[PDB]
């Protein structure tokens, strides 16, 4: 738990739920600190949801420092992801990836995933902007702690989450990985979305996608939750594919 030992630099947030900085922390660490706007969540919402966030602990999930909350305002400090989010480096990056490395980036995110399944929590918004990239090349995921381009239709159809709506959500992330930072069914309309998917159509396969990387996005993509494999098991599919 920090109380001021931290520099504020520059910041990257919006929307009423707090502002992120780039700052460091004991002018050393570079650091992420994520401040929640006065009023903009309940004390114990915030509290409950850090200490949960504190409590999971793997290599491919964001860390955090620790927390800021004397009252001035309140923060999460989380260690500094120099390359920002997946969803805009894969984009500006966009014709200098190879097959290889996009695939690997997906790896990164289920093993993330599959952690999290483990440990029955729902990430209920996992997206390329939801996804943190390392002066490493190495994704993280965050935010872990409406959108139905990323939905599934148990989800669409009135809020059901679990783990498998997530994975279908992570189909859709690796698409957005092959496109190179595409936006999913840019010309349609969240009815043209629900009707498309309704009938059986999916996203495209990119060309920087294979035939077998495409087959284990529409497993994702099944219609049936208990259809889609499980991030434990899409590990080792998308593992032995990277095998070639
Ligand atoms: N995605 S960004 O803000 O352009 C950015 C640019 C350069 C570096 C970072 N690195 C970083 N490292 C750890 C983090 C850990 C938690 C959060 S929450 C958040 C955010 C939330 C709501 C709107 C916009 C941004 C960014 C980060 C975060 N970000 C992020």
């Amino acid at each position: 738990i920090d109380p001021s030992e931290l520099t504020f630099v520059q910041e990257i947030g919006s929307g009423q739920f707090g502002l992120v900085h780039l700052g460091y922390w004991l002018n050393k660490d570079k650091v992420a600190i994520k401040t929640i706007k006065e009023g903009s969540m309940s004390e114990d919402d915030f509290i409950e949801e850090a200490e949960v966030m504190m409590k999971l602990s793997h290599p491919k999930l964001v860390q955090l420092y620790g927390v800021c909350l004397e009252q001035a305002p309140i923060c999460l400090v989380f260690e500094f992801m120099e390359h920002g989010c997946l969803s805009d480096y894969l984009r500006t990056q966009r014709g200098l990836f190879a097959a290889e490395t996009l695939l690997g980036m997906c790896l990164d995110v289920c093993e993330g995933m599959a952690y999290l399944e483990e440990a029955c929590v729902i990430h209920r918004d996992l997206a390329a902007r939801n996804c943190l990239v390392g002066e490493n090349q190495v994704i993280k995921v965050s935010d872990f702690g409406f959108p139905v381009k990323w939905a599934s239709p148990e989800v669409f159809s009135f809020s059901r989450y679990s783990s498998k709506s997530d994975v279908w959500s992570f189909g859709v992330l690796m698409w957005e990985v092959f496109s190179e930072g595409k936006i999913p069914y840019e010309n349609r309309s969240n009815s043209e979305v629900v009707e498309d998917i309704s009938t059986g159509f999916r996203l495209y396969k990119p060309r920087l996608a294979s035939t077998h990387v495409y087959q284990i996005m529409n497993h994702c993509w099944k219609e049936r939750p208990e259809d889609r494999p499980a991030f434990s098991r899409l590990l080792r599919q998308l593992a032995e594919i990277a095998e070639s």
